């Protein structure tokens, strides 16, 4: 079935706990693969030791630049930049795991976890997973953020991979 991953995740080097995520590959192939395979490290890159850079309360936790750690940076299992697989997915509530990007096929590493509903996000952003488990991690990060994006503590994910 469809792939399970997580990430273990620190403010200021304590630890928050695990989130898990389902990735969509049913719907979405190649972005759940990208990020199964950024999860693992597999390719000689990915998200261990990365952070989450931009988190804004009541709309979403960023991360995935682990290149630059600050929104300009970050590349995918296949090269720098891949299109937009499909907007087939909705931003349907907090739990959702979308690509940020920097406008139309544009997807990179860069991830969010969405802590709302985001419907205006729906058909520019690739929606490719949910949290499975973890959301009160997701809460805790959340609550790190400002409304700059600005986050007030070290948010690092320390540890991530495949559980299935
Ligand atoms: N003192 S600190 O390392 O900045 C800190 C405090 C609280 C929490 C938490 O609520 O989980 C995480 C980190
Ligand atoms: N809670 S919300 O009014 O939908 C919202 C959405 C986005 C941002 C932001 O980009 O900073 C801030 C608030």
């Amino acid at each position: 079935g469809n792939p399970l991953v997580y990430l273990d995740v620190d403010a200021n080097g304590k630890p928050l706990g695990r989130v898990v995520l389902e990735l969509k590959a049913d719907v979405v192939p190649k972005t759940a693969e990208n990020f199964r395979a950024l999860c693992t490290g597999e390719k000689g890159f990915g998200y261990k030791g990365s952070t989450f850079h931009r988190v804004i309360p009541s709309f979403m936790c960023q991360a995935g630049d682990f290149t630059n750690h600050n929104g300009t940076g970050g590349k995918s299992i296949y090269g720098s930049r891949f299109p937009d697989e499909n907007f087939t997915l909705k931003h349907v509530g907090p739990g959702v795991l979308s690509m940020a990007n920097a406008g139309p096929n544009t997807n990179g590493s860069q991830f969010f976890i969405c802590t709302i509903k985001t419907d205006w996000l729906d058909g520019k952003h690739v929606v490719f997973g949910h949290v499975i488990e973890g959301m009160d991690v997701v809460k805790k990060i959340e609550s790190f953020g400002s409304k700059s994006g600005r986050t007030s503590k070290k948010i690092v994910i320390t540890d991530c991979g495949q559980l299935s």
